[PDB]
């Protein structure tokens, strides 16, 4: 009966094909496996752990509100979800939010609001969705046929329609399809999934106008990039684009399962402050915005990154590997040279083997998406096994 | 319209102990809608707070870029008790349902026929409020208004097996049904029914899916109501008391189906999590006991009685019904419309109970709530009663 790697085959569907080591403990940064071999996190459970494991003041949040009251029905509030609400509704252009599990249903409920106002604020016709390719919006029929790759979509039979894609930063593809017969654009102002790719600051503006033009809601993606991610609370603020819908998950919970819906009075008023919200999930995101929302954490975020990018210079100067590296805060994407096109994979491998967690963004692309709080001695750690794991790699060329 | 149901500004749960809920001005209430069958074993459980706080010390989220041991110990428990042969964990009922509904989709699509598409479900079904789970639901005015609905699924009324066998063919991949309709009035699927719609599964080569959110996980006095009935679907879901009120589901089936999924064919960045697996295995251990189970049914009786006396006092029932902890209790024509009422009234009287629907209460609680929190509620919920009448 003892766990072990062989045991995910034999109990979960087959659509992971997860590491051959299994973690069963963290603090911070540094993760355990069962043989008690210490890893460094630069993962955060695909940019989830934005404080690390076990944090304390997250930790003391799940204790004390789970020693109060875990549940509510959404017939009720709760005191965590008025206080995270007001918050959010604080430090963001919402004055409407509404909570519920995860990215994907955060972003059901944001795209079905954007249909829903068009619908009975313009027209029952006012259907068209704009999205982008290599979007990635989650799992459900709705939200992964509103993603921009086919591989995900297809194969479930009849998907919603009234979705057109274009390419991700062309926004004379977007004015082509708009009209007065769209309701919504949606975007990711970084796509973390799609290779780490920045929006343009023309890009994300123009969008912002061609929506006022056709009186369509622009709607912001965040799961990824929200909560601290970028060195701004959301990336909106970075850019100075105000979204109608913006949705949040991933971070804002610090690995909770929460999300997140932010919008208007005036776009809410389709479907108080508000609605759902988990009381024990916005007890931890609570205590999570209250970390994360702080100009010295804020600030920090842009240090490490500049921390992680030089060793990622170092790096390339010694072993000729990446073309790019891009993203913005602590979330960072490397991309791979010709060369090594397609070996994303083989990278994470040897990093894993060499006792560093990261991630890939794509075959050609590593990401890193580390506790926004790392401590500088774990960036360290973490990127000499990384430069050791690309050593070994390389020396087999 | 439809009205529903919220509570005033005056009315904010702040704690919650066993079967009894206090809101911020320290009023006290019987807790018999338990989150609407969320908290099955009641609020803040000794040992759920347990593993919520060893388990919250240890480790809460690696993604499935890893697999974790609270997943691994929670699939096998499930696959032990029942016919499940693998298991895919999610973070509510209705991304349970979805990936139920997308694997019955995809199965069809890779084993027969890109054109294997309807999905027969059932007029007052409810499965979530997705675009695709709520247009699988079964009430339009829900349905209604969020453009394009994802197409090939028809509607047919609940427990009319005749009705399914004239839509079904061999473009059918999947047959969708609540063994019992919770918010559609509490209503049993009948054996004839239930078994035929197996029947016609196997004829046609669809896959029986069973929404087990709400009457699954020890609801009904059996672990799953399907062993109630003893037909097998291809698909189970669950959510809701397999958390006992942490955000956690389940979607149960066999290898055959399962294999028709590959890397990458569906996902969750939270879906699995050790934090919420250390917690429904806590929730698990203490539901699937005979004791327990047992205990599920000698309280369904408590609760009936009191039902009945309250309806030989006011005259205000046609009807008690459902399964184990799922009461519904619908209302006599002198009281069409009166649910919300009713329910408005308990809470004045200190109790909380649910609607299912315009016409019929319903009754949710704790699966291990005590006798004497039954007695003191339906004491409450009589008073209540008398204020209405
Ligand atoms: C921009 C963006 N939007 C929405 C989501 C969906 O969030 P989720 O439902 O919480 O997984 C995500 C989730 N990404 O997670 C990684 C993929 C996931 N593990 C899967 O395979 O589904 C996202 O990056
Ligand atoms: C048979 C059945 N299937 C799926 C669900 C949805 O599960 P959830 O996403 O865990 O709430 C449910 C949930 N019922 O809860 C009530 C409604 C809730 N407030 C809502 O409107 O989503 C169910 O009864
Ligand atoms: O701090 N710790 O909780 C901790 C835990 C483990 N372990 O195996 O699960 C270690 O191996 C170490 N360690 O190696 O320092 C530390």
């Amino acid at each position: 009966t003892a766990i072990t790697r062989a045991t995910f085959d034999e109990v979960i569907l087959p659509v992971y094909a997860p590491a051959d080591f299994i973690p069963v403990k963290g603090k911070g940064s540094r993760v355990w496996d069962q043989q008690g071999k210490e890893y460094i996190d630069f993962a955060g459970g695909i940019a989830v752990t934005a404080l690390g494991h076990c944090h304390p003041a997250l930790v003391e949040a799940l204790k004390s509100q789970g020693e109060t009251l875990w549940h509510t029905s959404n017939v009720f509030t709760n005191e965590p979800a008025l206080r995270l609400g007001r918050k959010l509704i604080d430090a963001t252009f919402a004055e409407r939010v509404l909570f519920m599990n995860s990215g994907t249903e955060a972003n059901e409920t944001a795209f079905k609001l954007a249909r829903h106002y068009a619908c009975v604020r313009h027209s029952p016709f006012k259907t068209k969705i704009i999205a982008f390719h290599n979007a990635f919006h989650g799992r459900s029929l709705f939200t992964v046929s509103v993603g921009g790759q086919p591989k995900y979509s297809d194969g479930f039979g009849p998907k919603p329609a009234d979705i057109i894609h274009v390419p991700f930063n062309d926004l004379h593809a977007v004015k082509a399809v708009m009209d007065d017969h769209t309701c919504a654009v949606v975007v990711e102002p970084i796509q973390g999934e799609g290779g780490v790719q920045a929006a343009t600051p023309e890009f994300l503006k123009g969008l912002r106008d061609l929506c006022d033009e056709h009186q369509a809601l622009l709607v912001f993606d965040e799961v990824q990039c929200g909560m601290g991610r970028t060195g701004d609370l959301f990336a909106y603020m970075h850019y100075g684009v105000t979204p109608d819908i913006l949705t949040s998950a991933k971070a804002l919970g610090g690995g909770f399962p929460v999300s997140a819906m932010l919008t208007t009075q005036e776009i809410a008023s389709a479907f108080g402050s508000t609605y759902g919200g988990n009381p024990l999930a916005c007890a931890v995101a609570g205590a999570t915005f209250d970390i994360i929302n702080t100009p010295e954490v804020l600030q920090g975020i842009h240090t490490k990154r500049q921390q992680f990018v030089q060793h990622l210079q170092a790096i390339d100067e010694q072993f000729d590997i990446f073309s790019d590296i891009r993203g913005m805060g602590l979330l960072i994407g490397a991309e791979l040279k010709p060369k090594y096109k397609g070996r994303a994979r083989d990278f994470l491998y040897a990093g894993a083997e060499a006792g560093v967690m990261v991630l890939n963004a794509g075959a050609d692309v590593m990401r890193f998406a580390p506790s926004l709080v790392v401590e500088e001695a774990d960036i360290h750690e973490g990127m000499q096994r990384f430069a050791q794991a690309v050593g070994k790699v390389v020396a087999l060329e």
